[PDB]
RNA sequence: GGAAGUGUGGCCGAGCGGUUGAAGGCACCGGUCUGAAACCGGCGACCCGAAAGGGUUCCAGAGUUCGAAUCUCUGCGCUUCCGCCA
């Protein structure tokens, strides 16, 4: 079992996610957390690894804020897209692009990094425990891991809301190739264990899209976006709403001695 | 054993001498698609060939024909009737 290279769903992903409120809300919530992290990490500029950075929307926004950003990805097609978008934003000088697995990234870094982005990758890698161990090894003491993983509860809940009862009865097996539903939706409690057992200390948990995907009237996703975002922002950091997010964003600290 | 009748593709089902190795359907495989029907393409075996691809086979084979899934014959399997057995 290999990790999912996004080559043959690059366009679909960019269109269905970043071309809709799904991507817009993802980025909005995520950057609420990230800007808190950046400020709490002092005002110096940072070294940021975006492991599995894809088309680079998050990595470029980090670069616009002045940091040195290294993006690596399995997919040649995603790397090329990220290269173009970065040029067209004028941030290519602050950015490095590496066509390698996150597992193999350590040999491409001259020095450790301050902050790691691992966003919507964990649910696509066959051996999550192992990748997290590698990412730990390239993070300086006191560094932060920004981990956004796809939540199995959100897929159960939305399939229920949508009325796909037969599919849920059958355990929701992933048989559709080239869907954007991930190969390995994660149990959040298990992911929290993975981080704590491997020494990380969890500083925050945020639900990402905790109401949006379940709306009875999908058109309100766009027509009512500003009000929806305000209420997503209000509730997405308390239970049960954390555990209802389609994604969950965990902020975790590498300890210092 | 003897007639008649019968045998189409994985399963169904069109095919009363040619554009039918085979319509159409289900299944199976692949493709398209948010969030799990539809649409698109394919889809037996054996033989030949390095490959491209060619051949045979519509129970099996032989024949008639320019041409056979389609006509004739022989065999094989089945069905009914008879006869066998009692
Ligand atoms: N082991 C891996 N190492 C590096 N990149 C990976 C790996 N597995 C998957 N990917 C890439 O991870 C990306 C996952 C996508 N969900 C996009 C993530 C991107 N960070 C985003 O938030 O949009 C794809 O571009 C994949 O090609
Ligand atoms: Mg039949
Ligand atoms: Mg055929
Ligand atoms: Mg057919
Ligand atoms: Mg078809
Ligand atoms: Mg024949
Ligand atoms: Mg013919
Ligand atoms: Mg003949």
């Amino acid at each position: 079992a290999q990790d999912r290279n996004f080559d043959d769903i690059a366009e679909k992903f960019s269109r269905n996610i970043y071309g809709t409120t799904k991507g817009q809300l993802r980025q909005a919530i995520l950057w609420q957390d990230l800007d808190r992290v950046l400020a709490e990490m002092g005002p110096q500029k940072l070294r940021v690894l975006d492991a599995g950075g894809g088309e680079g929307q998050t990595a470029i926004k980090m670069a616009e804020r002045g940091h040195q950003v290294i993006l690596c990805d399995l997919s040649a097609q995603m790397i090329d897209r990220a290269k173009q978008a970065a040029e067209a934003k004028g941030v290519s000088d602050n950015m490095q692009f590496i066509h390698c697995a996150a597992q193999d990234v350590a040999s491409h870094l001259e020095t450790p990094v301050d902050l790691i982005l691992f966003h919507a990758v964990l649910e696509w890698v066959a051996d999550p425990r192992s990748v997290l161990q590698t990412l730990w090894s390239v993070l300086r003491p006191g560094g932060v891991l920004s981990l956004m993983f796809y939540n199995a509860h959100g897929l159960l809940m939305h399939n229920m809301v949508a009325g796909n009862f037969d599919y849920v009865q059958a355990g929701m097996p992933k048989k559709k190739k080239r869907t954007l539903s991930p190969d390995y939706p994660r149990d959040p409690a298990q992911v929290y264990l993975w981080l704590e057992e491997a020494g990380w200390q969890i500083m925050g948990k945020t639900g990402v899209r905790v109401f949006h995907d379940y709306l009875r009237e999908k058109h309100q996703q766009r027509d009512c976006y500003e009000a929806l975002l305000e209420l997503e922002t209000r509730y997405c950091r308390q239970e049960p709403y954390i555990t209802l997010g389609r994604y969950i964003h965990v902020t975790a600290r590498k300890p210092q001695s």
